[PDB]
């Protein structure tokens, strides 16, 4: 005597509700709405659960998303402050970080940053003990360690955002400076994140013609080289005009965790442990061309990079086992 | 003695290059940002150009858009505040828009959008000839008359955003209580968008079964009418929780653009002209199910309502004719 | 020592082969590789396994398939003359039936059938416990009670190809006729499958639309009712012109596994256990409209027929339990 | 007074049909199946013509075709013995030819197909001037210089299956020889299609990596050259198992059809005018990797070959310059 039960019947059999590919996304800030609606928009995953502190804004972000539904392939849309929510993910993309200060001391942002960590991955193993974990948060080589650290996760089950947008920006440039598609073109940015990204020079190429061959070559100069200098630059240059980023992110970690999802073995260059790979002799993450499927990291493709290359990837190294020296201030 | 001469050769043949799926989109906001990015996610053009006045804002959403060209398949992303930029599209979805105050009157809010929509849209058919206009600006009914008015495009070429996004909604909250996919469920909110929007009782089914017939029916009391309620409602919650709306009209509208660009005719409540269809008489433009195809509105799909429903209409229709009291204050 | 030792290294870490979504196809005859290029071609199964007794046929048809690798998203394709290649299927196909003789009668016919698929079909079951199985073989509603019969698998993971296609060619004639696409035209051919399948008038719409409502009518006479008798003559007619079908049923199969395998709840006409249902009393399978998930027939929709109808329906299940007088000769 | 009159309305204005990405298929066979279907499944086109002389299984392909509409997004399918059926193609498949015979000798093959190739060929040109040819047919390296030649298309509009599926068969070997799938291995088989192909040692990789830096080499003895004979081999395999080929042809060929359509400028080694690349002095049409877009060959990507390789290029041109002794017997 209810619509519903005037209208939908029951088989004698049925078997309690399920979700399979589900996906979490924590943070639903600029990156994290960004991740959130790229994964959407991809049918990556059969459930996503979106996980904030801030409980307004979450709710609305939940909403505008489910208010969508009929455009979608993603049968339930969730948000929780409560990690509850996010048990039983195949996949945790954390966007949930501080942003650096006035005066700040990267030693002192990746401590603000570890204390926040403490309340969010602990609670994400817990109610997702198979999970893989990929972090976005900057400084992401940092944050990916901590991540690792915190969890208490096979080291082949965390993953940094690393270098793959950078890689992405670098053959973008190609891409406008040669006239052919940015996935045609072929460049590699190894390395922390950042300012001190290392590109290979000697891997460039277009079909399969390495660019060095024929410039004569080139890392050593006749303006070529600018192409590292704006990709890491270019990247101020979008916040200073637009006060953040999003949308090239978010469209990066799909790329990811569709390879994930979809068991490709696809070539990324990702934040991983990086430990005795290089003469590196710490645990430091940095950024490799990995190969990924459904349980994370499957293997590290070994560069042969010239030791001005590999002195520059140890220097990174030194530099961020010196920032570990967390556990407080 | 260039590395692209050494690298690049050419046929003794070629032309001028081109694009013929171009898609422009105005404003760079939150409605904007949402719309242009579905779309891209979309593979529904072969060039996307964003139209903004707020200079940094656009060059730095045009920026982080064209980073991410790795991940996508739209060969050219462009923004201007020239509109010689959209000139050659296809489809135009215009988001900009003055959003109402203080003691604003509905009369005073819509004289606003005029002032800005004289530099708009006169530019927009100047640069593109044969394009088909979409307005998703509110309040879109008045907006969308504007459009058509200022432009002097066939009134076929102009379309509202509507009822569409509404519907999308109703339909959603129906399937959240039924138990079964939003694409599954089927309803019509149409009429004038907003708090005066008329739901179509006796249309809403599942599989073909009319809700009416079973329910012993229910238009009135007995808590279902709740329905359409906080379709209107559940949309203030969002901004009242979030501070506005992007990812489900963004959807929405890419939802339009593959019907027009595939040249579908797939039947959506948009906004058209109405007159002289359900005793109307002037130049009001509403939402009705419409067909589309890749010139427009195709056709109109004839509903039976009820006077009920078709007296609700005509209150809109003088409403609206009303405040086209327009050009100047 | 080895040029795939010197090139493809090893994490530390890795777990056994693995293949989640496999479909196996029974038959490498016209109906069987057109239903298993277009499941293929769809991505609906990370694992083929063809399985038939012609050793050469099938050896050759898997290579055929397999050359093709480059240009697929399905990462191994396999055949067999052994049932252990099938082992772990998701989805069975089976196509495998003859096809009757010069004097034949629907009882010889269907008890040459029955021997052949005491050799298939158990060995089905014991390589793939938890299969759900897709009778395509005709007499379909006849094959699939026996397929039923012989697996010993729950009513729900047993389905008939039934009256799909036949739908699919009702609303594809609807659609020539109105000059709408086929996929917004609705009406249902249920009931047994063939000359005996019933058309249901009354639930021919487009839009929502009934057609019966706008004709003044129609089920008896005035030129409407012959798009039932071409529905199942045009098939005769390709195999009069072609000597065989393939195309049209692979893709109708297609379909049915993309529901079955994405978990979809989408409503199909095919073959279903339908006792007490109707006034139907013994164990006799024909179409009705049934939702489909992962573990196969998750509901029935419960149609409203006629008596002219169910009468109908009622006749079908008597002369195929009538046949039901198998095992041997 | 009509259904269709009671039930579908009309807006004031419209305009001529229309079909616009256009493709046509000569051939009914199984390659002609089998490119039809791969096409279809693959939404290139929104229009497809099937063209050949028997009638009947012309209908009755085109008729297996329609019935699954309902599963397919390409509008309109059409076939016909009559020219006139294809007017307004983008792109035509021919796969109409000749068998080769007991004791027939290469140049009374290509001459028969020369006297086919006269009725088709120029009938297509003057119903589609702006149409681009592809060749499947074999010989087809020579059945495209025909094509060329019977025409009076641009050397552009005209390409020849030619290289692309051995290729694709090639990196097949690879992949199931190294462990990773086909789209990883890069290799290429270029030159006069079949027993004469040239395989790039040289160019073989995966990652990047050149296989012949790291397996010490290989060209001259070590197993591996073997990749190359079963090439050709495992296709003459297949026939002797199965009676022929169409499936991995299809598929490659819509691999063209999509790379055309899309505008992709996609590499592929397909047959082309090489006349003076290789030092090769006359009209014959060898495989060489292709740039190709919807005008058909955009460019030619100029290898690297060794003289060793070179010299068997030139071997091709001769051998083929030399039945160019065409028209009659």
């Amino acid at each position: 005597a209810t619509l519903k039960d005037k209208l939908i019947g029951h088989l004698a059999t049925s078997q309690e509700p399920r979700s399979y590919n589900k996906i979490t996304v924590v943070g639903v800030g600029a990156v994290g709405m960004a991740c959130a609606i790229s994964i959407l928009m991809k049918d990556l995953a059969d459930e996503v659960a979106l996980v904030d502190v801030m409980e307004d804004k979450l709710k609305g972000e939940m909403m505008d998303l489910q208010h969508g539904s009929l455009f979608l392939h993603t049968a339930k849309i969730v948000s929780g402050k409560d990690y509850s929510v996010s048990a039983g993910s195949k996949l945790v993309v954390i966007t949930a970080g501080a942003r650096q200060q006035e005066g700040e001391s990267r030693l002192n942002l990746v401590q603000r940053n570890v204390n926040i960590f403490k309340f969010i991955i602990p609670n994400i193993v817990k109610h997702s003990p198979d999970c893989i974990i990929l972090v976005v948060s900057n400084p992401v080589d940092v944050l990916t360690y901590v991540a690792w650290k915190l969890s208490g996760l096979p080291m082949h089950r965390i993953i940094g955002s690393g270098c793959n947008l950078d890689s992405a920006r670098f053959r973008y440039l190609m891409g406008e400076r040669l006239g052919v598609h940015s996935c045609s073109c072929h460049g590699w940015v190894i390395g922390e994140h950042g300012d001190s990204v290392p590109s290979v020079w000697s891997g460039m190429n277009v079909a399969s013609i390495k660019l060095h061959p024929l410039d004569g070559t080139n890392k050593d100069k006749q303006d070529w080289k600018k192409l590292h200098k704006d990709v890491v630059d270019s990247a101020y240059e979008v916040i200073k005009l637009k006060g953040y980023t999003s949308w090239a992110i978010g469209l990066s970690v799909a790329d990811l965790a569709e390879t994930i999802m979809k068991n490709l073995c696809r070539v990324h260059p990702v934040s991983t442990m990086v430990k005795d790979f290089y003469g590196i002799k710490d645990n430091v993450f940095l950024s490799l061309p990995c190969v990924l499927n459904d349980h994370g990291i499957s293997n590290i493709v070994k560069m042969k990079l010239k030791p001005n290359e590999e002195q520059q990837l140890q220097k990174s190294a030194t530099t961020l086992w010196d920032i570990q020296k967390d556990l407080k201030f």
